[PDB]
């Protein structure tokens, strides 16, 4: 391969630093120009000088030619658009050499082979584990030095994206960019305005998020974040409202602007694949530059799965894995809603564990944060702790795991930090 | 359209990072270069990768040509004077993409029309196809009226929680054998057809017959005993309540189906005519049995069966925007209880079922399992589950001999 191969030779003689981040021998490179033009290009390195092409010519002044002349040089020079695929070019004239020395030792062995065939077999095998060089090496003594500047430089304040509850944030330090949080409960624990709060806490933060709410509708969403944000009643507005509920117009007409002035983006399509979302999450981290961008889920069951035709185990494996992807890819927090087993209900501890994740799998395997939701005062009518939720977080990839107690008004489906 | 086309391949070897503001397969542009020209830029790109002239013609080393030659890559590269109409250009070639398709699948009907044509105009069909929204939010509570929004249950002290069921709501009348559970939704079934509303009734286990049969003991309060077989030599000025009941079912809009075996698309496809047939009206389906509709996988578990039924349920409700009411039946484990009082952990199979539903209402007869209840010929609607609302008890006088539902308090 000669184009790979001219891409490495002209970004090296535009970058004369990259010589020794990409480790080549010229007997990778064609015979004649791009050979000499790194055995060259290597010497002077060894001799610890620079690599260009001033120097280059100044070093074979008469056997100059023989790389093409200086009019070549400059034309790789020229040929390299931008050194940042360099590694791509570095790895496809690596690929390419192992190719060539890997029938070089095969077509070896033939000539070799016709005492005992066996020193051959041996002989022919320490050259074929030779020839396999690779580019990604371990290095503990180096990303060190990396790690140590953030731990020097500590920003005493939640890095990534804030819950909005200063005990949880206290242990997460912002959802992460990659991380895939779980948010599971049994039905009436808060499953939904829980992260209905979360949704506008982080749309506070000024970050955008897109709640897919494929259970319940556009309005629903809404008419819930506004009964959350001004405190207003429940059950006055529903119906009532008009002639039932007074001076709450000022509750109300201030809710209706924070949810209009929010980073709130609800979408309500019935059918909703993991591709679906994946399309609307990467337009809009478009629309919106510079800013984060969190995808939330209600409810990981009722997305549409890719196979239509399988087993129900193997869908939210299926699902799971590709929400994951999602987040690893697209570089955003993906949380989603789930259900647990309603086989949690038969027990005398409610507190649901990570095995009560029923069918799916490769669920608990790729989330990051697994967090259950635990209102006691559901199946306890006399609980000594009265309208209470407990944010279980079971599983923490990057941290710690632990109980986090919010206080929950049923009235406004609000949540409120204590200790 | 070539001419978009360029302005797209061109302004992506410009900008490699714009494959991805736009997603595009190489079956939208023009055979062989700008075909190629995608096809392997999309292939670097999957591979975790960048997209330039130098990489990709450091891809197809030999068969460069076949994108037209490094000479075409440079040209089109040239072409765009600015990647900020690449926006209105990736919808040129997308505009274009879906023309190519609709033909492709136009002219495919022709050819394949030529067992029964259905099937074909139902599979040729499935492949031809915030701020803003929260001003009229305000609208809505201030349209607060103090009735019922949606469509009525028909008993005064169950509507005053529900306010109608809803459009997309999933509502699920459970029960016991022998509790009430088909005639209680016979009932709603007439109250939604007073209110000019559509009841589609599917009655998987009854006839269509029995199903009018109880109509009408039940719309003119005569005898359920007396019809049956006595009636002509039997009763007497009766005929005043049935000439006048006869009337009622066939002035009603109740459609009743009646085929053996039902699968949730099938009830969905006669959600659809009847929708269709009948514009701007609201339309209510009801289900005579969730267990025994047709699942959609025969060779699955029975668990995952119901499960595949009541997420589908839910589905046609919200997406065809229809009240969507499902009677079903209680586990036999219920009576083995000293409460005979059914909760919601009592949905035996069905797990996904619970989650899907928005309205979950039992029915309980206690003179049944109590031969001296102090609730004599009551039924109590037990509202288990409000999505949207309040749950409790509503109390309800059953009348045995004319399967009809009183209102109290």
């Amino acid at each position: 391969n000669e184009y790979a191969e001219q891409a490495v030779l002209g970004s090296i003689l535009t970058e004369p630093e990259l010589i020794k981040e990409c480790p080549l021998t010229p007997e990778h490179f064609s015979p004649g120009k791009h050979f000499n033009i790194y055995f060259t290009m290597q010497d002077l390195d060894r001799k610890g000088q620079s690599v260009d092409f001033t120097s280059i010519a100044a070093r074979v002044g008469e056997k100059l030619p023989q790389l093409g002349g200086f009019g070549y040089l400059t034309e790789l020079a020229a040929s390299v658009a931008s050194t940042t695929t360099f590694k791509q070019h570095c790895q496809t004239v690596s690929e390419y050499f192992q190719k060539r020395k890997a029938i070089s030792i095969a077509q070896q062995i033939i000539e070799n082979v016709n005492v005992k065939p066996i020193q051959e077999a041996v002989s022919e095998l320490m050259e074929i584990e030779a020839s396999g060089t690779d580019d990604d090496d371990g290095s503990i003594d180096e990303a060190l030095v990396t790690v140590y500047e953030e731990i020097e430089s500590a920003d005493g304040n939640i890095t990534g994206v804030p819950s909005g509850f200063t005990e949880l944030d206290r242990m997460t330090y912002g959802y992460k960019r990659r991380n895939f949080v779980l948010i599971a409960a049994r039905p009436s624990m808060g499953k939904t305005a829980f992260a209905l709060k979360q949704a506008k806490n982080m749309s506070d933060n000024d970050d955008v998020v897109n709640l897919h709410s494929l259970e319940m509708g556009k309005k629903e969403n809404i008419k819930r974040l506004i009964v959350t944000a001004g405190s207003i009643n429940a059950q006055k507005i529903k119906a009532a409202r008009r002639d039932f509920a007074s001076e709450d117009w000022g509750k109300l007409s201030m809710a209706i602007g924070e949810i209009s002035n929010s980073n709130i983006n609800i979408f309500d399509k019935a059918g909703q694949s993991v591709n679906y979302i994946w399309s609307k999450t990467r337009q809009t981290k478009r629309k919106n530059p510079g800013k984060r961008v969190i995808v939330m889920i209600d409810y990981l069951q009722l997305l549409e799965p890719a196979k239509a035709n399988d087993s129900r185990t193997n869908q939210i494996s299926q699902i799971s894995r590709d929400l994951k992807k999602m987040a690893r890819e697209l570089d955003v927090v993906v949380i989603a809603l789930s259900q647990l087993s309603r086989q949690v209900e038969q027990r005398q501890d409610k507190r649901p564990m990570l095995s009560d994740l029923r069918e799916s799998g490769q669920l608990e395997q790729d989330a990051d944060i697994i967090e259950f939701l635990y209102r006691d005062d559901y199946y306890d009518k006399e609980s000594e702790s009265k309208n209470i939720v407990e944010v279980i977080i079971a599983k923490h990839r990057d941290g710690p795991v632990g109980t986090v107690s919010l206080a929950f008004i049923k009235e406004y489906g609000n949540f409120v930090n204590l200790e």
